[PDB]
């Protein structure tokens, strides 16, 4: 057991392993309890993240597990990986604490962005990586729910990765779930990925909303009113009849918004923007659209490992969740 070294970081008390040093908190709040720090074993720099209130509840047991799981599954390179995982508890009886350790990314898609525009090139990489990375995060039956510019870091070979702290995240969402449509399918991240290439061609957010009904107004005023097969999808009649009368400002075509952008890149958004979900791209057809050529291969486009989520259809109280925690703490192996 290493020897660890406590220290308040703003009102918290962090205690870690001496391997990690100079620790400064980061992301004003935007990433959690984050903190920046060194680490001595590598002389790289790491993210520290301390889960709020691991087990104050049931609801923060089973995400703190959720998690770590994940975290620890996630083995990709254009996804975050878990570098380290530890606790300051000496046995599960004391076990109170959980912190998670990841490279520290440097910047995120806004602060690359918010510069000049990206040449076609740019945006084609950088793209193609979200794509690779949502490829391998859909194939373990997981859905991101949540990608936007914030989300994505990217280093200086522009390499990208993608991450979650648990730009509003409703101008990047699905129109189905700001409808309460129930029945998600992973092609919600799609539409997300649209959302983010077009603001990285017209240096604009596509669907910038103040609420949600006016972001869906947005939305529907663009990709167009929902035809007939779609209507026929649609079990609910209030929900139907909704989604119509929010679709009653003046249409607007697509090409007219991208006009200039690559022919390509049109071609692939208007495949990734498609309001019935079930027609939208996948990630893995969308890495073999033409707009991705210079980058596609097959033989590196790697898929997840069978993941194991059996846990999300169980109810268990919290010493048990907080058990199976501990569990996959003291089986970590770090990385080589
Ligand atoms: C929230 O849980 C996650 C996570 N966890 C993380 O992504 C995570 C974990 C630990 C740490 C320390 C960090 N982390 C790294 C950084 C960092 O480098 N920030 C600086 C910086 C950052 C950006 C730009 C510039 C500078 N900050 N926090 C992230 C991941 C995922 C996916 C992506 C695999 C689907 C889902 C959930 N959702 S779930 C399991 O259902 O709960």
């Amino acid at each position: 057991r290493p020897t660890f070294y406590r220290q308040e970081l703003a009102k918290t008390i962090w205690e870690v392993p001496e391997r990690y040093q100079n620790l400064s908190p980061v992301g004003s709040g935007a990433y959690g309890s984050v903190c920046a720090a060194f680490d001595t074993k590598t002389g790289h720099r790491v993210a520290v993240k301390k889960l709020s209130r691991p087990f104050q509840s049931i609801i923060h047991a089973k995400r703190t597990y959720r998690e770590l799981r994940l975290l620890k599954h996630m083995k990709h390179e254009n996804v975050i990986g878990l570098l380290d995982v530890f606790t300051p508890a000496r046995s599960l009886e004391e076990f109170n604490d959980v912190y998670l350790v990841t490279h520290l990314m440097g910047a995120d898609l806004n602060n690359i962005v918010k510069c000049a525009k990206l040449t076609d090139d740019h945006v084609q990489f950088l793209i193609y990586q979200i794509l690779r990375g949502l490829k391998y995060i859909h194939s373990a039956d997981i859905i991101h729910r949540d990608l936007k510019p914030s989300n994505l870091a990217v280093n200086e070979d522009c390499e990208l990765k993608i991450l979650d702290f648990g730009v509003a995240t409703r101008w990047y969402r699905a129109p189905e779930i700001m409808l309460n449509w129930m029945h998600y399918n992973q092609t919600v991240d799609i539409w997300s990925v649209g959302c983010i290439m077009a603001e990285l061609l017209t240096g604009r957010t596509l669907f910038p909303g103040t609420d949600h009904i006016d972001q869906l107004k947005l939305i529907l005023r663009l990709v167009g009113t929902p035809g007939a097969e779609l209507l026929k999808k649609i079990s609910s009649e209030s929900a139907r009849n909704y989604i119509q009368s929010l679709a009653q400002m003046p249409k607007m075509n697509f090409a007219n918004v991208f006009i200039g952008a690559n022919p390509l890149a049109v071609d692939l958004l208007e495949k990734m923007l498609v309001l019935d979900s079930d027609k939208r791209i996948t990630a893995a057809q969308a890495l073999a659209h033409a707009y991705f050529a210079q980058y596609h291969d097959p033989d590196d486009e790697p898929v997840a490992d069978p993941y194991d989520q059996s846990f999300e259809s169980r109810d268990l109280l919290i010493d048990e969740w907080k058990s199976l925690t501990y569990d996959e703490v003291i089986s970590f192996v770090p990385p080589p």
